[PDB]
């Protein structure tokens, strides 16, 4: 890219406070050669094949620390090539040749050379490297492009962090799905020469049509229809560890899946293009529970058989894709012997991928979704509520609005179950406690936005007052101590919601008929607090402290 030659300016965004104070950060530049399979002259070879060449690494933690910052410094990061050690030491072996092995100078995965460079602080570059001026610019992409616009114009490349910052801004709309090709064990089949498996991933829809540009190889480069993995030479289980970026329409990702067509890229072009994907794995970006694909490792399974069945969405999508999917179908078949016939096409071949979904809207939780489906999952609402608190606030904050509305709906529809009242009470206590945390304190404006604009209850406040009055009435309960104490920790917003429900009652029924009863509840709550405090201090020293707080 001649246009990039003077515009090869990289900026990594989202680099949070804990990122800078990380003990070790290294600037790893992976150099992958693209072209022919074998570095030989004489035979025509396929173009566009990626092969491992080398990786340049420099520990830029102190640069990220900001200890030394200077544009003039053109850091020459030494380049480490893979050990192609088969041409120098062979010329001197006399009087005792007894050796049986093969030639392996490229077959090492890039993670191997990466770990070598990480361990060995010295790199024998032999005059090969790259010049860069590394400086840390405070702030995210915006103020970097505004307080350092000269260095970082809009034409400067944009790169984001593997993770999330300490301050999740409300409306951090993103769809950064980072797919890492950890490894894949693909059998050599009837070829003694190990297959040069290339993961030409293909985002097909539920109808099987390939999605274009949904796969982005990395920052500073646009999306592509299909991403081809590095074609490892005669490696039975290639280990790529190649991260690609997937940014599909966040509302289309439910109908979108990735089809992993594994093609053996032989030493010759006619063989390569005459060889189809002997095996194909895949994953669908939604879980069966209506949630998007969970963040972490997914153990794909490479199928075998009719390639027509491999490429037709109505079959391979319906067929299980991951090893967990093998287990799911097998276990559902164990109880029900109704037309569940396992296929001998299920070879031992399998694939491994990791999905770092950096997104805001995408849902990954079971009990939270069941609570979303409360109107049809009242049976699990007991368990959905019993397990919602272990759901991290990162998931809750995604649709806190619908969560709050659903809790209030549970309250109005079937308020008879005081058990669900208690569950919703404690879950809401935890909700407000986590929103008050520094992580989610900036959603508190959005929380109050919901309260003033989207709160949807008229008498739940009555039951909240009743339950909280019970909480203060049973303050001496050790099991209540943590529950009542955490309620105390956020009583301001609990009562903001209660006031919202009361005022909705007011403006929906005109006059406060139970205004006197309401105030009586308030007063009896005060005197219950009095009963709490006049109890011996030893039981609840810290609890009366938080009460005063």
């Amino acid at each position: 890219e001649i246009e990039k030659l003077n515009n090869l300016q990289a900026v990594f965004t989202d680099l949070s406070s804990m990122d800078l104070i990380r003990p070790r950060v290294s600037l790893v530049c992976q150099i992958v050669r693209v072209g022919h399979m074998e570095l030989k002259e004489g035979k025509k070879h396929t173009c566009g094949l990626r092969r491992p060449f080398g990786v340049a690494v420099m520990d830029i933690t102190d640069i990220i620390h900001g200890k030394v910052d200077d544009e003039e410094k053109q850091h020459f990061i030494p380049f480490q090539q893979i050990a192609m050690e088969t041409y120098i030491r062979q010329r001197q072996l006399i009087m005792s040749p007894l050796i049986t092995s093969h030639v392996i100078g490229e077959n090492e995965p890039l993670t191997s050379v990466l770990n070598k460079v990480i361990a060995a602080k010295e790199v024998n570059h032999k005059g090969q490297g790259l010049w860069v001026s590394l400086k840390l610019l405070p702030g995210d992409l915006t103020q970097v492009q505004k307080n350092f616009s000269h260095l970082v114009d809009r034409s400067t490349a944009i790169a984001r962090k593997m993770g999330f910052p300490e301050i999740i801004l409300p409306g951090d709309v993103r769809n950064d799905i980072y797919v890492t090709l950890i490894h894949g064990e693909f059998d050599k089949g009837k070829k003694k020469t190990p297959k040069n498996v290339e993961v030409t991933m293909s985002v097909h829809d539920e109808e099987g049509k390939l999605l274009e540009k949904a796969i982005h190889p990395g920052a500073g480069y646009e999306g592509i229809s299909e991403y081809k993995s590095v074609v490892y030479y005669q490696v039975k289980q290639p280990c790529w560890y190649e991260t690609v970026k997937v940014s599909i329409a966040i509302e289309e990702v439910t109908r979108c899946h990735i089809r992993f067509t594994f093609r053996h890229r032989s030493s010759q072009e006619t063989r390569d293009k005459s060889e189809r994907a002997f095996g194909v794995a895949f994953v669908k970006l939604m879980n069966p529970d209506g949630t998007t694909l969970q963040d972490g490792r997914h153990d794909l399974v490479v199928y075998k058989g009719d390639n027509k069945k491999m490429e037709d969405a109505k079959f391979y999508l319906t067929l299980p894709g991951t090893k967990m999917e093998m287990e799911e179908k097998e276990l559902q078949a164990s109880k029900n012997l109704v037309t569940f016939t396992p296929s001998k096409d299920s070879t031992k071949d399998s694939f491994q991928i990791a999905t770092l979904i950096c997104s805001t809207k995408l849902t990954q939780n079971v009990d939270l979704l069941g609570l979303l489906n409360w109107r049809s999952n009242s049976q699990n609402i007991k368990h959905n509520l019993k397990k919602l608190m272990e759901v991290d606030g990162g998931e809750i904050v995604k649709f806190l609005q619908d969560t709050l509305d659903a809790l209030f709906n549970i309250m109005m529809e079937m308020s008879d179950s005081e058990t669900y009242d208690f569950l919703v009470f404690d879950a809401l206590v935890f909700i407000i406690s986590l929103i008050g945390d520094i992580k989610f304190q900036h959603f508190n404006p959005v929380l109050e936005t919901y309260i003033y604009k989207h709160f949807s209850a008229t008498l739940a406040y009555v039951k909240l007052s009743k339950v909280l009055n019970f909480y203060v009435a049973n303050a001496d309960d050790s099991s209540k101590t943590e529950l009542l104490f955490a309620a105390l920790k956020a009583l301001k917003y609990l009562f903001r919601f209660i006031i919202q429900s009361r005022v909705l009652y007011l403006r929906f029924y005109g006059q406060s008929k139970d205004g006197d009863e309401f105030n009586n509840s308030i007063r009896q709550l005060f005197l219950a607090f009095n009963m709490l405090m006049d109890r011996p201090l030893e039981e609840a020293v810290k609890i009366k402290g938080a009460a005063l707080k």
